[PDB]
């Protein structure tokens, strides 16, 4: 009776970027070639990421329309809007529609919508424009996640458990879509963590359909949802921020991000799985929002994780960088088509037991824990 | 084994405006005197709003240090955010201190916590900046409803209920607070639905705590939920919007919005009603979020209630105006309370059965089914 997660599909703007180009294409767009140090600081940000490419629904084309958004703070966020809010369920549609085919049932079977996005508020939310362009019932009980930030694929999870279990026969539609819209700015040589920014976000959309009981003659599960915790870690105040401004939403970032994740990321471990009686890291299978490459280096080494226990949160991260609240529902997704692909016994890398984390602003870590499904 | 209301708290800003003084202040602080007939307009806008008083942290020394937000169309958004955003979880500590001591648990037993607010986003968001506030644990369990509007008291409980039923042992604190930060601006003779805006909107706050299976020797039931239901009305799209501008917060009202309300409230009745056995909906207690007096009146109408059973909804907005989500909660306060001092036999006006209704952007009616408590 475990809410379980039935289907996954996922979605980016066809526009995409290589990271290698990233660092000339930019300075160029925002007219700091002058810039040549800062220039030089943003390639090796971009080398040091671990991502090959980014999918942006804004081109060059649009930003050439909206030259405020290529200062650092130039006056845009009517602007940024006046993209975000279409493109937001838009994107967020095609994922959903691609779920709702693979699960296979009417969508009028759908009880629950959660939406879930950083990328821009507005009344109605993009559930309303959501429900509206899929077709769902007028009926359908909206919840809208808004600007959680990075943590927020596993609030959508924890979420969705305590809606399904507590209400017999629901299906849940989970959509994030997130963008760069609100985010792209351009350099500047006393905002550095900006450029962090400028360097790891991206666009993407993942659509799920959670619900409990799975009737096993039309539906198939792939993970169930065991349990779901958050907490704020201790001294850690401060530490990332975002901030709607005039000009758009500027992001805020202290150099030791990586050291508070994972400093404090085995408590987590402990009080999600000793009651369980698990205690080896190596033993579960890992889902890790990659806010960036050194979270995950450094919660590899702190607890001596195998090289590969995070292939494929590395992978995601890699060819599709840092999308906020998709990423761990895009991990889900590859870890699982690469399972069936290569055999695996179970959804979850062989292995029956998983933890899935979101981090992000708080500092906030979300841990839940997953179960496999066999695969015959 | 139902979600249980167990303390209820609100709070006010100290700066009151007696309404049948604001059309003069208004058009004074303004500056738009000179606009003699649209000030008569505002003038009977105010008469028939059926709101005595307002609660506004929002003084005139606070506007004639930000001029801009004494335009209508003024870039603003920056100087509503720093005092929103600060303003938000302030007034919302205030509420959920009052509501924990009635409680009277220790506020370690409080293991989720509800933020709701449509007066400004920031991340990390309000329900960070309360648990900070208020010392919860760093495991409390957030959910952070941002920017769903008048709806949203309602939306609160509907979520409160999934969380503390799917949650044995848990205790949910709920805070909604909202202000006329991002929505005060001067008037503009092309856009009348502002003025009605700023006519009816108000600041406020409330704060409860919820939990299923309360334990009788510590704790005191108030209302059980028993069923929360959400719809979008027909043909109505657009008939409310609100958008997050350079300007602030904007706001779009069309003036069928009531007949839209009244019109399609019984279906809402019906649902929720028929089968419990329950047609007559003079039988039952009443709490309706005011969102003008003009939907109070027309559900009035349209159903054959007796004059009476929107006393404590009209009661809450002639002493407090529009507060947007706390006016629900304002009015569960209020019923609760005057029953107790009027030796009524319930919670619920000595009737066993009850409906709280949530009005908001979509449009979205939100449908609450009640049981009162016996008042021994
Ligand atoms: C950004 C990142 C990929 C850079 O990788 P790295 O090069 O191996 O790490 P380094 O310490 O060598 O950083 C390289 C340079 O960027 C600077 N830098 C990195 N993070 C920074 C920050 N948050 N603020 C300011 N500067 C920063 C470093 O100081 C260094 O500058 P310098 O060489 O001129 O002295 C890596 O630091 C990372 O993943 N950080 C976590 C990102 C994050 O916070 N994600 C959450 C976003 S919501
Ligand atoms: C605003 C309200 C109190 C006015 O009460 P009322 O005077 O009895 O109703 P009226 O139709 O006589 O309105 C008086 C004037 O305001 C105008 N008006 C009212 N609502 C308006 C709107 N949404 N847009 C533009 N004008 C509006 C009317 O046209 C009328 O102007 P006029 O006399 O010069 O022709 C009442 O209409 C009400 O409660 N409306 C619902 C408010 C609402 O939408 N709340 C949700 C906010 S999120």
């Amino acid at each position: 009776g475990l809410a379980t997660i039935l289907a996954i599909s996922t979605a980016t703007p066809p526009n995409c970027v290589i990271q290698a180009d990233y660092p000339d294409y930019y300075f160029k767009i925002t007219n700091s070639e002058h810039m040549t140090e800062l220039k030089e600081k943003f390639r090796r940000l971009c080398e040091k990421s671990m991502i090959r490419k980014r999918h942006m629904c804004l081109t060059e084309e649009i930003l050439k329309a909206n030259p405020n958004m290529c200062l650092h703070m130039g006056t845009s966020l009517n602007a940024r809007q006046d993209i975000s809010l279409v493109e937001v369920p838009k994107l967020g549609k095609e994922a959903a529609t691609k779920a709702i085919k693979e699960w296979g049932q009417p969508k009028s079977k759908i009880t629950h919508l959660i939406f879930c996005t950083s990328a821009g508020v507005d009344m109605p939310g993009a559930d309303y424009q959501l429900t509206r362009l899929l077709g769902l019932s007028p009926e359908v009980k909206r919840m809208m996640i808004y600007q959680q930030g990075c943590y927020a694929g596993a609030t959508v999870l924890r979420l969705a458990k305590d809606l399904t279990e507590n209400n017999k026969g629901s299906r849940v539609l989970i959509v994030c879509s997130e963008n760069t819209v609100p985010t792209f700015r351009g350099p500047s040589d006393t905002h550095i963590d900006s450029l962090v920014g400028q360097a790891l976000f991206a666009d993407g959309a993942a659509a799920l359909i959670v619900g409990a009981d799975p009737d096993a003659s039309i539906e198939r599960p792939l993970y169930h949802i065991v349990s779901a915790s958050q907490t704020l870690l201790p001294d850690s105040d401060g530490a990332i921020e975002g901030h709607i401004r005039e000009a758009g939403l500027t992001v805020h970032l202290k150099k030791d991000v990586p050291a508070f994740f994972s400093a404090n990321i085995e408590k987590s471990l402990v009080d999600a799985f000793t009651p369980i009686g698990i205690s080896d890291w190596n033993s579960i299978f890992w889902i890790a929002h990659p806010g960036g490459p050194a979270i995950l280096d450094q919660v590899e080494e702190k607890l001596g994780l195998r090289k590969d226990k995070l292939k494929a949160s590395r992978h995601v991260m890699s060819e599709f960088g840092n999308m906020s609240s998709a990423c761990v529902l895009f991990i889900l997704d590859e870890m699982r088509k690469t399972c069936l692909e290569e055999g695996k016994a179970t959804t979850g890398e062989g292995l029956d037991w998983g933890v899935l984390f979101g981090f992000g602003p708080g500092l906030t870590v979300e841990t839940v824990v997953l179960r496999s499904v066999p695969i015959e």
